[PDB]
């Protein structure tokens, strides 16, 4: 929350956190598992949705404050989509009977707190700058959405590494 800040330390925190969030084993994979999508043929159908997320090229074209603003607005949309996905996710009390893993649900529950933490650091940095479908189909969209989110964070970590 608080904004204890020396520019280089904060930037180090942002580089570290964003480079970590690109890792598909943290959200996308447990998601595929807990929704029963972990079968080879279905997996290939979990690819990013073209235009769902800003390209690395658009992100690089932005300029410092613009980058933070676009990043922050996107994470906003992500938190909302995530809140929606989470409500439709199997409930902890039904996992055993359905043969699912509580560890996958626990990993998935870190998504929101992690993103809020990143958003807080983004605001602190901004302060340092001088200025339809059935249920089956919906699970697949969740798939594609998370895949796009991880690729997006990858692009984001790349822009930060050159800060």
């Amino acid at each position: 929350g608080s904004c204890s800040k020396e520019y280089r330390v904060l930037l180090g925190q942002l580089q570290k956190q964003t480079d970590l969030m690109q890792d598909t084993s943290r959200l996308l994979d447990p998601y595929i598992r807990i929704q029963g999508l972990d079968v080879p043929k279905l997996r290939e159908h979990c690819r990013e949705r073209p235009g769902a997320f800003p390209s690395e090229e658009t992100l690089r074209g932005l300029g410092r404050r613009g980058f933070l603003q676009t990043l922050n607005a996107t994470l906003g949309c992500v938190l909302h989509r995530l809140a929606d996905l989470e409500q439709r996710l199997p409930k902890a009390q039904d996992l055993e009977r359905s043969g699912l893993n509580i560890e996958d649900l626990e990993k998935l529950q870190m998504a929101r707190p992690n993103i809020l933490g990143l958003r807080n650091n983004i605001y602190c940095m901004a302060q340092l700058l001088d200025n339809a479908s059935d249920a089956f189909q919906r699970k697949l969209e969740g798939c594609r959405f998370l895949h796009g989110y991880h690729r997006f964070m990858h692009s984001v970590g790349r822009v930060f590494s050159k800060w």
